[PDB]
Formats: C-alpha cells, sequence, structure tokens
C-alpha cells in the first residue's frame, strides 16, 4: 500500500513550533478534504516502552549530551524565569539560539518528526507499504551535536540509518529542498552503502553555503565520490529544473541499484515561496511540476520510498504541493486513477486559499532567468563512473552515458 504518517498527538506537536505554525494541519486536512485518506494506510509515529529505548534511537545518530541539552531546553522554556548565563553558554555550545531558538514544546516537536520518519522505515522494512509519506519530517540540516536551519533532531539521518542497517543493502536519497541537505550528505560522507544526491540553490551568502564548489568535494575515505550536487542558478522554471535533474536521477538508480530511496520534498523551490529563488510549480498537465516530474521518475523504479517534507514557507501552496505529490504518488503505486477538481474543497482550512481557491498555485511560468548544467552534467557522470569503480558496481557506461 501507500502509507503516511498521522496522529492526532502528532498533527499537535507538528503543529507547535513558532516556526512552521499549523503548515502539517493544512496540509493533512487538505489530502483529507481531497479524499485521499481512504486510500492511504495509516502509519503511528514510533513509541518507545522507556526514556532509555527513545535515547538509545535518537543517540544512533546524535550525541547524548546535545539530546541532554534539546531536553534542558523545553524544561526551561516552561519555566517563567529567565535563563542562566551559565544556560545560555550551555544552549550556545549547540547551535540551540537565534535560528533554532527555544520554545515550550521544542524537544517532543523535534522528536515527533523523528518518531514519524522511523515509523515510515519500519513499515517499509516490513513491506507493509511499498511506499510511505511523512509531511511532518525532512529536517535535513540538523547535526550530530549541533541544530541548524530550524532543524533540531535529522529525522531523516536516523530513517536512513534504519534502512540501511536492514536486510548488501544501499539507499540513495534524493533531496529536492530549495538548499543544500548538509546533514544527511555529512552524516554518511564515508558510507558507500548511503549515496546522497542534492539539488538545490547556491549562492555567496545563501545557507548553509555547502553543495557547491570548494574543486567539488563528494565524499571520504569508503564513501569518496558518494555524496553527490547539483547547485543550480536563481530564476529556474520546472523544464530546465526537470531537464537538469532527471538524467542524474535515472543514472543513478541504474548504477546504484539501491534497496531504497528517501526523497526529501521541500516546497520552497515553489515560484511563490518567500524565498523567490526558483520558479517551480505544482502544475499537473503547459508546464510540469519539477517536483511532480522528480517523484513519478523515482517512483517508476519500484523501489520501496520514503518520501519527507522539509522548508515551505508559504503553508497553503506547501499543502497545494503536497496533497498533488500525495495524490500522485497513489496513482503510481496502486494503478489508480486519482482525479483531483481544479477547485478547492469545502473544509476547515478553505478560507487560507483565497482570493481564488484553486489547487494550482497562483502563478505565470517563463523561461529561466539564466552549458553550465552541461558542465555539472559531464562532471556527476565522471563522479558516477569513480563512484562504480570504487566500489566494483558493474554498468553499461554508454546506456548511461546516452541517458544525457
Ligand atoms: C532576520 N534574521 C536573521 C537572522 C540570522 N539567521 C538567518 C538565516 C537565514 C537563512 N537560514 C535558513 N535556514 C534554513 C532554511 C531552509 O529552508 N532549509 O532547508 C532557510 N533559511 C538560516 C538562518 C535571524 C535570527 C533570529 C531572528 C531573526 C533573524
Ligand atoms: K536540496
Ligand atoms: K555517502
Ligand atoms: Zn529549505
Amino acid at each position: 500500500s501507500v502509507g503516511i504518517v498521522y496522529g492526532d498527538q502528532y498533527r499537535q506537536l507538528c503543529c507547535s513550533s513558532p516556526k512552521f505554525g499549523d503548515r502539517y494541519a493544512l496540509v493533512m486536512d487538505l489530502i483529507n478534504a481531497y479524499k485521499l485518506i481512504p486510500e492511504l494506510s495509516r502509519v503511528p509515529p514510533l513509541q518507545w516502552d522507556s526514556p532509555s529505548r527513545m535515547y538509545e534511537a535518537v543517540t544512533a545518530f546524535h550525541s547524548t549530551e546535545y539530546v541532554d541539552a534539546l531536553k534542558k531546553l523545553q524544561m526551561l522554556h516552561c519555566e517563567e524565569k529567565e535563563l542562566t548565563a551559565d544556560d545560555e553558554l550551555l544552549m550556545d555550545s549547540f547551535s540551540l539560539n537565534y535560528d533554532c531558538p527555544g520554545f515550550p514544546s521544542v524537544f517532543d516537536y523535534s522528536l515527533a518528526a523523528v518518531q514519524g520518519s522511523l515509523a515510515a522505515a519500519s513499515a517499509l522494512i516490513c513491506r507493509h507499504c511499498e511506499v510511505v509519506i511523512n509531511w511532518g519530517g525532512g529536517w535535513h540540516h540538523a547535526k550530530r551535536s549541533e541544530a541548524s536551519g530550524f532543524c533540531y533532531l535529522n529525522d531523516i539521518v536516523l530513517a536512513i540509518h534504519r534502512l540501511v542497517s536492514s536486510t548488501q543493502t544501499r539507499v540513495l536519497y534524493v533531496d529536492l529542498d530549495l538548499h543544500h541537505g548538509d546533514g544527511v550528505e555529512e552524516a554518511f560522507w564515508y558510507s558507500p552503502r548511503v549515496v546522497t544526491f542534492s539539488v538545490h540553490h547556491a549562492s555567496p551568502g545563501f545557507f548553509p553555503g555547502t553543495g557547491t564548489w570548494n574543486i567539488f568535494l563528494n565524499g571520504a575515505g569508503r564513501g569518496r565520490f558518494s555524496a553527490f550536487n547539483l547547485p543550480l542558478e536563481e530564476g529556474i522554471n520546472d523544464l530546465d529544473w526537470s531537464n537538469a535533474i532527471g538524467p542524474i536521477l535515472d543514472s543513478l538508480n541504474i548504477v546504484i541499484q539501491p534497496s531504497y530511496v528517501v526523497v526529501q520534498c521541500g516546497a520552497d523551490c515553489l515560484a511563490t515561496d518567500p524565498h523567490r529563488i526558483f520558479r517551480l510549480t505544482n502544475f499537473y498537465p503547459c508546464s510540469l511540476s519539477g517536483y511532480l516530474y522528480a517523484i513519478k521518475k523515482i517512483l517508476s523504479w519500484k523501489v520501496p520510498t520514503l518520501i519527507l517534507g522539509g522548508g515551505g514557507y508559504n503553508f497553503p501552496d506547501t499543502a497545494r504541493l503536497w496533497t498533488r505529490v500525495t495524490a500522485l504518488t497513489i496513482e503510481e503505486v496502486k494503478g489508480k486513477k486519482m482525479t483531483i477538481s481544479p477547485e478547492i474543497p469545502e473544509h476547515s482550512y478553505f478560507s487560507r486559499y483565497g482570493p481564488d481557491f484553486e489547487l494550482d498555485i497562483d502563478y505565470f511560468p517563463h523561461e529561466s532567468h539564466n552549458d553550465s548544467i552541461q558542465k555539472h552534467h559531464r562532471r556527476i557522470l565522471e563522479q558516477l563512473r569513480n563512484y562504480a569503480d570504487l566500489n566494483k558496481l558493474i554498468y553499461d557506461y554508454d546506456q548511461v552515458y546516452q541517458l544525457y
């Protein structure tokens, strides 16, 4: 089946942060309003038998001292008194500040995404679902002992760790967010069994700064050549982004033959995101949403797949996109046509979709603002060949080369 992570408490926690407000509720209620929930298997977020078991799961990636500090940060924000200077310094040492501040549910909020993505991984491993969706996860920036980019715990790294440790198992990670998936790339820098691929904007001063010329670094030790990046200029439209990523995705699948795919589907590439860097849409025809193009291509491989959320700061338009991703996933997995009215159906959050209440985002596409892509394709092809040689994988050089 196709699974999707949700639950009443999960919803409450995913809506408890100051940065993302009620975004997750709009997403799930739009999916519900389009009558997709009966098509999907509800995957309950993972809960544990003890604090010790919870700590063991989270510290599979994060340090105990970071988890301790994150939990203390929540406690401190549930009291009225200011932090002590010593406690401010402690939080600063884990970057729990400015961009990743405390709030009264910061630990339960961050943990909830881990709970959802670990449960989603398990549903794939046991074969209950062929694809699982978690629109409350996808927090790709968090590091072993560091919060970053509004991300406190890296549910993606933990989910991937659970997948690769199941039964050689290789995972392909595809990061469609506007920003470079640095936390996941770093976690698996030395691992050839998790190949990471991020497409993103990069430019001077733009967060987080990595995923671009440094030459291109691409892994180390036995993980050399296993970290792939495609930085793209601002203004790119659906078609040019699709043509940029398409052959790379196909060639990665052919060469790596992954046991699982994990996709991060951050919605901040939309033309209507307040970032306004890329000009992608959620259109499903004559522009085809780059997101929908990529997901359809990944799902055509018939590999068990985890689809995660991420960025997306225009909440109604993030719901508009992820509702279409969810419908496409049902259609591709079950072979069952999903017809979606171009008109937003009545439901709790209908007023948020004004003034015109249509499923398409309110945007009029045109040509990209910007040869460079061809150089990147040559570089990535060479890196893939290097990866395959280092890891003794066999592959038709010219079937792969002809994809470009
Ligand atoms: C305006 N203003 C600027 C700052 C300093 N930090 C800003 C950067 C902006 C850029 N930034 C950031 N992180 C993640 C994402 C994302 O979507 N990742 O997939 C996007 N953007 C880091 C933080 C700041 C801190 C607190 C309050 C206001 C403040
Ligand atoms: K990305
Ligand atoms: K890697
Ligand atoms: Zn982002």
